[PDB]
């Protein structure tokens, strides 16, 4: 408890350049005398981190800080400020005295049933299925599928199972369905699913149409080395990632797409293997 | 106490999503004696009354008739928003109250490795309205430059500061990645009203994809929550290029099933950023003139 009143001492000497006792007393719920006894507990052992200003009255961070106890990070702080703005983290839990201005692009999907998300829950936990009335973009009708995952693409969540009806495993848009009841046992092991359990790295590059100027640019903002940036990735979800940055898109003027993927060939062709194997994987179980 | 009415929400949390509550759950969740999980299950039953069993097999109590909250406000997309935050870890496991977590992954976040540093001077010039000098690769060119930061806005897959660019005359936004060297400024003269495409905020009027059919248009609809064939959302001007670019509605050569969605008002929302820009542009003007 004591350690992360260090930290957040050095959070604020940091991030905001300032500290007061009566931060630590606010934040933290403690006493006056607490506090002046943190301060110098911190004082000891961090040396020179921190220094008393007389004419603010507030502590201030010296020249030399290094934090201590407080692991720096840019985008552990960037992040927990979308949690924020989400409302996924409560304000409590960000350490500003002010908040900066900010604003992030509103989530589009919303308004998930409870009980729909409840009943999914309760088939992947147990291990059952539910029958849904899913309206996919080439039918609606009514079908049973035992739920394994949970994915979130960027926009919206699917639910990875098992298709009663097909033999094989498939994403449902959560939102796509609409009539959810609780469903029977259904015979499938989730290791079979090899589309799902599959790692594989994205290949990103500058689009190579890009000038020199455009692509020091986006080696930049997407951290690339030696040119490139890799990231591992589900197969199953290599498909949303591809299809939301539009790599598939060829024609694209290179301006838009930024990124090109280099082996966006392997993945297609893995996606194939994988649904075959899977296969071959189910068949060979349900003939055991 | 507030205390205890914390702990019965959390008795219905795990009535309603995982289906059973273990006498240990209020013991290790909230390091209360079994004494006062006594209390606290006998006060429930006695304020829910008894929509309640305890399992000796698998030591659990579960719901013999139907959930009915009374304390728990049960949400789907609270939930799902606080998984969201666990993935990305800006909330820690503990503070989800799932026993066992459903087996889930999102897509990876490409943009990473900001430079604390330099975070640490954009908040700075963002708080005590100063400028700073920053060598910034644009997409045009790379160049040193003054810019006065005035807010951080997140377009989904970076973060990016909007600012005044001292030199331009103009607020314009900066991706945070592209800042390359930073050194503290002076105050600068401006004032964030003046960036009319930062306070002007705009509704979308997105609507499925004409091109798509009727089965088509139907999951679309359902999949963003569409009232009445069309969907409006609120956002900032500035805001709102980047939403259109990331969901390709400015690309009117897509298949319908890649685009899914249709900006209705496209051309009006192009025309509201044209006049705020205008407009931002002849506000700094008369301040340049003081």
């Amino acid at each position: 408890m004591q350690n992360r009143r260090f930290e957040f001492i050095e959070w604020k000497l940091f991030w905001e350049g300032a500290l007061n006792r009566s931060d630590l007393e606010e934040t933290f719920e403690i006493s006056t005398p607490q506090t002046s006894i943190d301060l110098r507990r911190y004082r000891e052992l961090a040396g020179d981190n921190i220094e008393y200003d007389a004419t603010d009255k507030t502590f201030k961070p010296t020249k030399g800080m290094k934090p201590s106890f407080l692991k720096v990070s840019a985008d552990r702080l960037l992040l927990q400020l979308r949690a924020l703005l989400t409302g996924a983290l409560p304000r409590k839990e960000i350490w500003f005295r002010e908040m900066p201005p900010m604003d992030m692009a509103p989530d589009i999907v919303r308004n998930v049933d409870p009980e729909c998300l409840r009943l999914v829950l309760e088939a992947i936990r147990l291990k059952r299925s539910v029958e849904v009335r899913y309206q996919s973009l080439t039918n609606s009708r009514v079908r049973e599928i035992a739920p394994h995952a949970l994915a979130f693409d960027g926009y919206r969540w699917h639910v990875r199972a098992w298709a009663c009806d097909r033999d094989d495993f498939r994403d449902f848009v959560l939102t796509r369905i609409d009539d959810i009841k609780p469903g029977s046992l259904a015979n499938y092991d989730p290791e079979d699913d090899v589309e799902w359990t599959t790692v594989v790295t994205l290949d990103l590059r500058p689009h190579p149409g890009l000038t020199e100027e455009q692509a020091l640019a986006i080696q930049r903002d997407y951290s690339m080395s030696d040119g490139m940036r890799k990231i591992d990735v589900r197969l199953s979800m290599a498909y949303y990632f591809i299809m939301r940055m539009n790599l598939d898109l060829e024609d694209l003027p290179p301006a838009r797409a930024q990124l090109s993927l280099h082996n966006i060939s392997d993945i297609r062709k893995s996606i194939s293997e994988a649904k075959s194997e899977s296969k071959r994987r189910i068949i060979a179980r349900q003939n055991k």
